[PDB]
Order: structure tokens, then sequence, then C-alpha cells
């Protein structure tokens, strides 16, 4: 009818953890087809203001696809109603040892500049009493990834989001990305990158379960 | 006679734990011809439901081929009549220490989609009363992956197979592995992959023992 | 209204060349929502054939999966309907040295037994009097790519397309990839991987620029 | 009833060209069974003169394992009666740039010493009428190499087996391989690989398809 | 006068412990000359019996060449009068660290089959009142490599020559070997390698030693 | 109006510690205009000490281009007025676990020979009540490292900086640099590289935490 | 007595096409003892200029240390006392293809900003009446590399040397350097490198001859 | 009865091209025993001069390892009665295609300095009437690779002894060497490495030919 | 006036240690000409002895240059005339944590044959009151290289002679190194290395801080 009993939860629990993303309610409900046409508007005062000719055959229809974009897809992750479909099987295989997935894509954008965030998660758990579809927990990072973020948080929310599904506290998220707020300007450091963990459970209590993880985290290319 | 010793008491471990793979008893006794002559019909129909034009050279047997590499090939599995013949030498060698198989070749098949999982296990056991010819090892494992399956149970079960004909709970079975059914459509993420590992005896009392398998765990290309 | 004007020319060409898949025209028009509800049944029989106990949880929705995957996912290129939309901007850069697209990713399925294809798919073309959008080249590899395929039949459809809807014949196009038609099953070589060309206009007539782009053609992981 | 149309053809060819492997007929009308048991035989014997004690388990099956080894696996190519099936699609998508399968896993026996000779082959040909099953190409390759060679022959067996098959003279057959007669024993170099390559058509004549395919052979690991 | 020292110490501790490769006294005092006639002779029968033209020139000398191989170099780590002469200089440097030769280049046979292991062993020790000439240490490998093999057999063989020869039970031996048992026949398995370790006096005790040890094996190509 | 609170307290930090570079107040308020001019002479008639004809337009305006890259660009790093502006956004996310950036491009200079260090730092740190912007260490980094330096003091003075600024011990700073001083010239060592650690707070204290924070250190290329 | 006939030949030849480094001759008749302590003094103020503590212990020799290093070492090359001995032998070998030395270790400074370049250089030459000692090739490159050079230059120099002293024009020499100038200052650009290359001879005439050349040029690490 | 015809021939062309190593006749029949000796007693007093204490054990008996190194070791090619046996099979096969052995380990001595060369040999030839064992070519290098060089006389002496024995002026041979004499001492270059090739017939007259083996020539580790 | 403080004391040091190459007092004071000219002598006779033809220009003056290099260059070391001069600066910077300076280029001679021994140090430690200048490492480790070693011996020499200068027992030397007295020759390993380790203070007694310098050791290419 509106949120899934998933999304619901999650983004509860994030508001309890105070790791929600900075949001205020809607102002006003306003159709997402009115919302990319007021964005797209002042996307053209600002090419305009960077005196950018609009008349441009290539450059004409820049400002919406910027307004779509935002709206419907890099900051799609920003609506609840467009969160995944959880599908989670009885963990009748008995697993007891973690399940990694590892070098999960992840693109998103530093809050900071609105700028391109490219790395890779590596997402694990210790199965309790059910399992998650691999692909689903691929779909949970893109949809926490796809809001103006800041790593530190995105990790967080990550963990959280997919303790909660699990119900199980036994959960490890590890990202390396690179950020072109740094790169690509500024300091334009054209190696760096950074790297940031969230330990939920055994994996932060248990120095064995723990090292087993980091020694896990991260490959080659 | 049916089922070689071997196969009988693999077979029987893995219902005890409740591991075996869902099956269901067979119905009536059919030839795998006239099995596959059946399952080549419905992929015909299947077929020509996607508008196909069987009548092309190309693919006219694909419902053939099809319906044998289900039966004899990728699900061959599924019937411990395919169940391969153990050789186990006395370990005069006196050998204490693991012994290390790394990199088989492991080829399966998501079961919730029927898709490819391509990838490599490793497995390592501790020599008690005798030592297995290590392509016994490799066999083992492409008989339990040639069935529909779901890694985590996958891993279990060359796991309990491996306990069961060595004599020892000392195993430890490690499989990373990539699935197509995350890759080639859904979230379509190429670059993640999965690893799962299961751990018996000694693997997973002793960290000492433990975390010596898992250091060995995994190579590159 | 139904088919955009590129869908039609693009199939209009392919079927002129004798490049089209093997179609035959729908027997009825049927809703996809009935065709995958009968590709469901013919699954749930076939699995049952297999003896697998559909009575499981992990693989009760499988039958529905596949019919889906087959339809609206892996098979989704039979349909013009899903043909990309196509944006072209005019050449006033003047290009007129070649436009490299390499490494586009590209999963097909082998129509001899319906398995995998996981490969890459380099693209290159000389501007006439348009340039077309970088995504779309990808996007038109993905559409043939979804279908049962023949490597060799794909390379061609790919080419084709391009030159129809960029209005030019020189289109170069190159595609290495491993079949697990080949790998996972049958002989089962872990090693070979499969490349074909197909060169139109001064990539097949200009030694020098046919050259040029081969020197291009390929990279590493 | 006995040899394939393809296997007659194929060895018919190698015959007329003095290309096959040195063989003289079958003296008597043995079953395999009974040659393996007079090679058994034949290995017990020398075994003993090597003075091992074939009274212990783990070498006591060695004569029998070693006799159905040369028999039914690696000489096994010596009888056309294990030639494989040939499946060959009507060209219709009218290709006329050569289809090149590399990196096909080779495993063959320097006949000077019986020793191991593990290499890569990389097989390309230009398609006339008919398209060849990527797999069988595969197959053809591993036939031949199943049996006591000289990389120099089983190069160019390789070749005229396509193209009496493929009914073009446009292939060309590379093979890079490492032989144990080599590194394991006599000199003992550790580094060395031969590389032979045999070129049919326009790959000998034209300097330009003779280059692309060159250029195309051997990758890395 | 016929074994020195070395060799007949070695001998010893090797039948003491059980892990002497099994042998039979000879049944008569017979040249290796005579032994590599008659070998010569049942290799004739045998490639007769694959019906292999032994007119033929390059095939005519195998008989001899693989009798002479068996004797005088594959097989000659089964007679002691081949054991390498061994050089000890006395510790005066007063060395108590562990001593790492890695590396060392190792070809073998698979006993069960007669096939090539080829592989690469690191083996290391703590020197006690003397140090051994690193290429010992290599030829040491080299002489029980020559033998028919099970590599669990082959680690344990080589960790009690040193021993006995260093008069240190502080010796570490670790063996990394591709077995063409497995790859060129059989389950043919393009990527599975095995480890196998066999770890004497501080090197099993202390677990210090022991993972500084193991930290240090293996390389990379 | 000067120094940033920053800036000052970090100089303040350093010179407490005695750990601040070598400097000397300045003699005269000079503009560094005055300065530049007043160095360029010098390197004018160090470059004619050379016998370097600077009437040559290409060797003419290096004693300014020199001149100006001491004191605006190299050593800028002397003059706090230089020192960045730092971001910290309060620690809502609650990070317990350490952030770290690797592979921070970092080039400095040897004071002995005022010759280039080209190297790489890795940066940690546990989020205590602040966060710091990614960007902002990168720029530190940058700060301390232009300055004549030696890598033992680099290394302290930004550990320190940092220590200071997040308000926590918890940073760890290792940097791994090549030294133009020790490769171009003297014993012209071409493969050398130099480490060197700090580690402060748990990163000391805490084994477990030193270590997760060594083995995440160094990458390759 | 000064110059040997080598070091005057090369000075004269490099003189006569004007690729000389700009230098004017020695004003006055000064030591280089007395030269090193003029520029030591001129250090020290520049130095003092920047405000660094020459009271520390670790600055305080530095004047001397970058005297010394100007003089004595990285300007070593603009006096001609210092050019290697040059040792040929006669070309009895009757070598008619060309003999190429690559990966030769180079460190120049950039003359523009008196930072280090940092590359290597591939020399090869067609011997005609002598042959010339490697170790030559190597020393030449270092002596024209040290010099406060323009990497156009120094290819050009080098080139000509060569040329000299073989008596042949056929001689290349190619050479891929980083500039510091760049990369650790301006627009810092970490990842760029420039490559030059002079051909004399048939390396410039012949195709055939330049490309077997550049076809050679440059490797990896 | 002293050489072999083979040696003979080679010996004969090399002296008679004026290729062959600059020897002097056996001043008097001396047993390489007493040559042993006699270059000992050398050694020894060498070792005295340079003031090491020959009482020690561990250099003791370095005068006569060293004798023995270089009569029966290192430069045993100086003595043609250590030529291999050449063995050739008829090119029944009739390959008209280049053969290439590559990466050949050569280990040899630069005579100037009586340092070690280490390098790797690729040759390649068109057989004619006679194939070459695989092995031989191997043994041939190595026999004048053990022998005073210098690497512009070895490439040369390889390439006449191939075509001598093989009776083909279509012979190639590639050295790529790191010479110690440069490496280790003098100018020390860490990463500078010499290649030579000498190209007989074909490889030298048809540009075809001679590009097709330079592209084949050198591998990387 | 002759033996520097520091090379008095190290020389001391290895001495009392007993580590010290072994050495015979001057018989009698020789200038080095003297010495040279009589190792060249030797040398001469060893040459004819060879039957070398000292007449052609190449080798004429081998002897003279084999005794140059004797005795200033790859035995140098045993001459303590040439200890380099050691610059220490006082540890103001308070550095408590380890120093480590990798990959330091070796090249020294086997004693028991006189052959090449090429590897790479590592060396690290911990300062007590003063820090040395890095370059003064790769020197030191120079010295001691460029005498006849035994890798074992060398490692210790060094690891004293480091302890001795920086008055701290806290020091670690670890050595990896091909040796050619192995490669080639003799057994002639084209693989394996050998690697040894010292260590002092709290890298050998603090189990942390050996594993943290142990893991740090090694790295590729």
């Amino acid at each position: 009818p509106s949120l899934s009993k998933e999304a619901a939860l999650v983004h509860e629990a994030l508001v309890a953890r105070g790791l929600e993303t900075p949001l205020r309610p809607p102002v006003h409900e306003m159709d997402n087809e009115t919302r990319k046409s007021l964005i797209a508007g002042h996307m053209t005062e600002i090419m305009q203001l960077l005196n950018l000719d609009l008349a441009d055959d290539s450059l004409m229809e820049t400002p919406h696809r910027i307004a779509k974009m935002y709206v419907d897809e890099i900051f799609s992750g920003l609506d609840y109603a467009n969160f995944p479909k959880i599908t989670l099987i009885e963990n009748k295989m008995k697993v007891d040892e973690m399940v990694t997935v590892r070098d999960i894509t992840l693109t998103s954008t530093c809050e900071h500049h609105f700028v391109t965030i490219d790395g890779k998660a590596t997402v694990a758990y210790i199965p309790k009493d059910s399992v998650i579809g691999l692909s689903k927990i691929n779909r949970i990072v893109q949809f926490f990834a796809q809001r103006p973020q800041v790593q530190e948080r995105l990790t967080q929310q990550i963990l959280i989001a997919l303790q909660t599904l699990l119900g199980t506290n036994n959960v490890a998220v590890s990202i390396d990305a690179v950020h072109y707020c740094v790169k690509a300007r500024g300091i334009r450091d054209a190696t760096s990158a950074t790297t940031t963990t969230s330990l939920g459970g055994l994996f932060k209590s248990s120095q064995n379960t723990r090292h087993e993880f980091l020694r896990a985290v991260r490959h080659h290319n």
C-alpha cells in the first residue's frame, strides 16, 4: 500500500539509532514529475549563470536529464518506496559459518560536493534462522548507496539494514572507495582510497571471527 | 548391484543430518531415456511459447540437447549411481598435518533460476587411518556440484561426504564462486563473488588449525 | 504506438540480410503473463521429472522465477518492444577518426544448450553525420545479447543494427566470450575462449583502418 | 556401424598426406580387455624389475591403472572409434571473417619418452558453407592430442582434420606447449616452451590474414 | 665401497619409521644394463599392443629411451648408490634462526598411474651444530623426487632425510605440486594443486616458529 | 587575521613536543616577493659557478622558477598561513571502528641534500566526537610534506597534527617512500624504499588494533 | 693530460651540431674546492631566507652536502674530465644485426626547476668496425644525464656521443622518464611520463629497422 | 674415437667463419686432473694474496672447487668432447613453418671479467629435410654458453652450429641477458639487459618471416 | 689516520663474536698495485691452462681487469679502510617505532665457488639515542656484501655492524638471495632462492615486534 514491512522496519531501525539520512518531511505532496521540472528549472538557471549556450542541441536537454537523474536514479534511495523486495529462505542447511559476498559494485555521491564515490563493498554475516538471497545483499547496498552520502554513514546504514532484516547482529560491512571529491578536484590526489568498516555481533566481539572477516576483505582489480 | 557401499554411506549421512538435496522418491520407474524424451517435450513447448522457430537447423535439436544435459550431465549428481569409486590407501606415511587440494574447478547451478555457478573449491583434511586419492576429492566435489544447488548447502554436503569417507571429522571445505543468477540478470553485479566455508573437527575447534586453513584459502586467476 | 522507428528499421535490416533470430509469428496473442504461467507449468513438470521436491521452500518458486527470467529478462531481446531509445547528436565536432567503446559487458545464452555465454564486446565506428550516445552502444549490445544466440550470429546482428542506426557502414564489432556450453559441461575445457569479429566499411576494405581496430581489440581482466 | 563418415574422411585425409600416426594394422582382433590385461602384465614385470614391492596396497593396482590409462585414456585417440561426433550448422550468418578459439587445453605425450606434454592450442578458421560447434573444435584437438605425439605432427594433424571437416583450407592451428621430456628429465630446462604453427589457405597465402591470426596467438596464464 | 655413511643413515632412518618406498630386495644381481634391456623388451611389447609401428624412425628407439629414463633418470632415487655427497660446515656463525630454501624445482611421478608431478618445495631448518650447503638441500629433494611417489610420502621422506643429516629435528618441508594424474586424464581438473607439509621439532611444537615458516611458504610464478 | 585556530593549535602542539621543523624567527619582515628575488639572485650566482650560460632562453628564467618553487611550492608548508581549512562533522554515525585513508600521494624533500622524496602515506584513526573530511587528511599530509624533511620527523608531525585536530590520540600514520637522495646519487640504490610508522593511542597500546592497522598498510603500484 | 681523445671528439661533435649544454667558459680558474665553498655559501643564505635554523645538527651540513652533490655528483657531466674511458673491441664476430641495451637506469635534473628526472633509456646500434663494452653504454648515458637537462636535448646528446665513438650513424636512443618538475609540484600529475627518441642512420631511413627498434623499446617495472 | 661427426662439423664451420672462441692448441697433453690441480694451486695463491685464511673449513676446499668448476663445468664448452649427441628425425610431417623454442635457460660468463651472464635464448628454425629433438636445441645453447663469452659471439656461434646440424640457413637466435659484469660491479646498473640477435636465411631476407620471429621473441618472468 | 672510530668498533665487535670473515694478517706490506699485478699474473696462467688465446684483443686485458675487480671492487669489503663514513643525527623526533629500509640491492660472492650471489636485504631497527642516515644502511650492507661470503655469515655481520653503530640491539636483518653457485652450475636449480634472517633485541624477544618485522619482509620484483 506504500512501504513494505521490510522498508518500514529498516527505516525505523535507522531513525532509532539516529543513523538516517538528514531528511525533512515533504513540505507538500508534490508529484515526482513536478519536483523534476522545478529542479530542471533551477539547473537551467545555474547553467545560464555558467554562461552555457542552452540553445545547443547537446546541452538543451541537460537540465531535464539531471533532474531525472537526481529524483529517479542517483538519489532514489532517499525514497523507501524503492526499497528492494527481500526474499529469505529457512536456514535448513544449518549454516553456522559466515557467508561472505565480496566486491559488490558500489557507486554513491559525496554529499559535501555532490561528486561521484566509486567503490566496492564486502558484506558478510553468520546465518541465524534465515538465509538471504545473495542478490538481495547487492540490492540493499545499492539502495543506500543511491543517496547523498558520507562513507562513514553509508557503511553504518547498510550494517543496520542487514542486521534488522536477517534478525542477527552478526553482520559485517567493509567499503573501500575512491572519492572524486578528493581526486577530480581540490587536492586532486590521484591515488588515495578510503576504507571504512562497521562490525556487529561476533564480528566485533570475537577477535577470532573479526580477523577472519578482515583477512577476507579486499581483493585486486 | 546398485549403489556402492560409499554412495550408500554418504547418502545416509546426508539424510541423517538433513543436508540432502530436496528429492522425492521416483513416482514410477522410468528409463532415463523416457525421462529425457518427456523433458525434451516440455522444452519444445517452452521454446515454442518463446516463439522460437524450431524448424531452424541450429535450434531443432536443442530440446533434446537440454534434456540430455539435465539428466546425464549438469544434474547427474542427483543419482547416486553416478557417485565416484573411492580409493583409499593406508596412511603408512603417518601424515598428521593437513593435506590441502586447492583451486578445484567447480561448476554448479543456482536452483532458484537454474543458472550457472562458476567457482573454485579448496578442500583440506588431516589424514587419520587412510589417505584418499587426490583425484577422488575433485570427483566428489564435481558430483555434488552437478545438482540444483545453493552454495550454502553444496559446501555442507561436500564436507559431510568427505568426513564420512575419510572417517575423520577433520575436514574443511571453502568454495568461492560467481553466480550468474546475480551477474547475468537481475541486479547484474559484474564483480561480486560469494565465499562460503564449512569446517569440521580441529578446523572448527582449534583456532590454530582453523586459521592455518583459512590463510591458505584462495589464490588469484 | 508499438515499435519505434529505430526498432522497425533494425528489425527490417536484419530480416533483409537474413540475420534475424529464427522466430515464428505469435500463434495467438497471449499476454506475457499467460506465457510465463504456461512456461512455469512446463518447468514444474521438468523439475518433477528430475525428482526435485517442489514442496521445499527454496525450490517452490523456481518454476515461476525461471519463467519470468526467460520472458522478462534473458530472452527479452526477442521482443523489439524492448529495443532501447536511440539518441543521436549532430556530428558538429566533425569527427573523422573512429570512436571505440571497449570492454562492454556481455552476457548471452548458447541456444544449443541454453547455457550462459559470458564475454566482452569491443565496438568501434567512424562518425558520419551523427554521433551516438555511448551508453546506447552498450544498450544495443545487451538487447541482442538477451536472446538464444550463437556468437557468430550475435556479432553480425550488432554490426547491422549499428550500421543501420548510425547510417554508416564503417562499424566494427568484436566479441570475445567464454561458453559454459563448453566449460561447465561436455568437454569441460576450463580455459578456451572464442573470439568473433564482423567488420563493415573501411574496417574491412582499408587494411590500415582494419588493423588499427584489431590492434585495439581486447584487454586484460 | 564402426567409424562415422567424419572419422573415415579424416583418417583417409591424414593417410593421403602421409601425416597419420605410425600405426600397424591389428595383428589379431583382441578385445581392449585382453590388450589391457596383457599391458598390465608387462607393467607388472617392469615394476618388479624396478624392485617395487607390488604387495603394497598403493602400488598393487598400478599395473592395471596404467594399462587402462593407455588403452582407454591417454592413447584413446589412436582408435577412430573414439572420434567425436561433428555438428555443423549452415553458415546463414554469412560469416566471412575468421572465428578464433583460443587457449584450448591440450595434454599429450612425447612419443620419444612417453612423458607429458602440457600446452594450449589456438585454432582459427574462416567459415565457408558451414560453421562448426565451438566445443567440437576442442574435442578434435583433444582426440589427436590423446596419442603418442611429436608436436610438429600433432599441429599438422589437427589442421588437416579441421580442413577436411569444414571443407575449407582456410584453417590455422598454433600450439604452445611445455615438454616434460625436456623439463622433468634430460637437460631439465625449467623455462623453455615450444611453439609450432601450421597454416592453411589464406592464413598462409595472405600476409594480411596470416599476421592477423599470428597477432592473436598466445595470451598469458 | 657401496653406500656412503650418509646414504646408509638416511636409508635406515626411513626403514625404521616405515617411511621407505615399498621395495623388494633384488631377486638376482642384474646389471642395470640387463634390466634396461628387459624393460625395453616389455615396452616393445606394450607399444605393439597399442598398434604402434615400431619400424618408424621416430618410434624405433623409444623402448630403449624409456628403459634408460626409468633406470637411470626418473627412478634413479630408488638406488641409494645415487645419493648425493653431503657437505656440512661447522655452524661457527652461530645461526639460531631458520634458513629457508624456497621454490626448489621438483619433478616426480605419481605411482598410481606413473604420470608427471610437477611442483615446488620449500625447505627450512634451524641450524644446530652444522650448516648444510644450500645446493645439497635441492639435491636431496631431487633424489627422493626421482621415485614413484605419493606426495604425502615424498614430503615425509625429505623431512626425515634432512633431520638425520643435519642432526636436528627442527626441519620443515612443504611441497606444492600439480598432478597430471589429475589434470591430464581422469577428471581433468586444469586448475587444482595439492599442498602437503611435514613439520619437525619447533616447527610443530612452537606455534610461533610454525607460523613464521607457514607464512613464508609459497610464492607466485 | 593571520593563523587559523587550527594552524595555531597544531603549531603549538608540535613545538611543545619538540617536533617542529628547525626554524628561526624571521630576522626581518620581508615580503615573499623580496625573498624570492634574493633567492633567485643566489641561484643566479650558483648557476654561474656551475658555468651555465644563463643567456640561453631555456636556462634564463630558472633562477626565478626555482625561487618561486621554494617559497610558494615545495617549502610552502613552512608557513602556517598555508595551513588547510579543517572541516569536521559531528560523529552522529557513532563510528567506533577506524577509518583508513590509504595511498595518499606524498612528495617531499630530503633536507640533507634537498632532493625529492616520493612516496605514499596511509593514515587511519578511530573517530571520537567528530569525523574529518577525507580530503582534509590528504591536505594535512601534503602540508607537512611541503618542507625540508627527514621521513622520521615527517611521520611524527602528521601524527600529532591529526591527533590535535581530531581530539583523539587514536591515530596512526605510516609512510613508505623512495629517497632520490639514495637512488639518484651517492650509493645509487635503485630498489630500496624506507617505511616509517608512528602510532598513537590504541594503535600503540592494543596489539589487536595495532596489527589490524599494520595489516592494512601498503598496497601495490 | 686533460681530456681523452674520446672526450675531445664527443665534445667537438656536440658543439658542431650545436647540441652541447649551454656553457660559458670558466671566468677564472677556480679549484672545485673553492667553487663548492662558494656554492655552499649561497645555499646557506637561501636556507636562511627560508627561515631554516641552520644550528640544527641535521641541517647544519646541508649547504656543504648540496654544494658537493652539484659539483661532484649530479652535475659532474658538465666536466669532460669525468668522461668515461671507452673500450672498443674489433668486430671479429662480424655482427650485422643491432645490439640493444635496454632499461638503462637514468637519473637526471630538469634544468627549468632543478628537480629530479627519473627514467630509463634503451640504446641500440648496428656494429660497424668495432663493438663497444656494454657497460660503457650505460656510463655514457649516465655522463650526459648528470647535467641540468631537457629530455629532448639529453636524448640527442647521447645519440651523437655514441655515433661519434662507434663510428656509425646507425644508433638509436629512446628515453622514457618521469619529471618531478611535473609530478612533485605545479600541475602535480601523478601518472604522466614522457618518451623521446632520436634515431640515426638506418634507424631513421629504413622503416624495417626503425620499427624493429621501436617495437623493442620499453618494458614493464 | 674422439670427436663426433657433429662436433667436428660444427667446429670446422665456426673456424671457417672465424667465429670460434679464441683458443690456442694444447701446449702439452695434460690430464684434466693435472690442469685442475695446477689451476687450484694458482687459486690458492690468489686467495692468499687476498689475505683469506685458507685454514678455515669453509674456504679450505675452494681452490679445488673453483678449478673443477672451470674445467668440468662453466668452461666445459671449450672442449668439443663434451658436445651433445644430436638426434634428427626425418621431416615426414612436412613442416614448412618455423618451430620456435623459447625461454631456453642460459647461463654464461663475460670473458672480460669472468662474471656471470644470466639470460634466456629464443631459437627458431624452418625444418628442411630433418627435425631436431627439442632438447638438443637447449643442449647446444648450453654447450656454447659454457665458455668465456661475449654475448655478440655467443649468439653467432649458436646460429652457425644449428645451421650446420640442421642443414638449413633458416635459423634465428635471439638472446636477452643480464651481465653481472655491469650489475654487480663497475657502473652497477641494476636494471639494464642486453639483447642480441643473429638471423640466417629467410629470417634475414624475408621481412615477413623476420618480423614473425621477432614478434615472438621475449616473454615475461 | 688509518681506520675510522666506526670501522675499528665494528671490526672489534665482529672479532669478539667470532663473526669476522676468515682473514690472515698481511704476510708483508704490499701495495694494492703489486697485489693486483701478482693476481693478474696467476690469472694469466689460469687462462693459459684453459687454453685461451691471450693474444686476442678482447681477452688480453682480462687478467688485469679481474685482478682490479677483486682488489678494488667485489672484495673491497675485506679492507676496513673502505668502511663508509657514518652520519648519525640526534633522535629528537623521539622515534620509538621501527624504521625499515627494504629492498636494499645486494650483490655478493659465494666463497665456495667464487660465483655471484644476487639478492635483496631488508633492514629494520628501533631508534634509541640516534637515527642513522638511510643511505648509510645501504652502504654498510654493500660493504660486507663485497667479500667472499656465506649468506649465513653475511646476515650476522650486517646485524652486528648496525647494532654497534646505532648503540641498540633492536636491529633485524633479513636477506633473500639467488646463488649462481646453485643456479648456473652444479644442480642448476633455476628457481630456488635462500632466505636468512638474524634478529636482535626486541625483534627476537618480543613476538609482537618479531612478527611485525617478518610480516613486512620481502616484496615482489
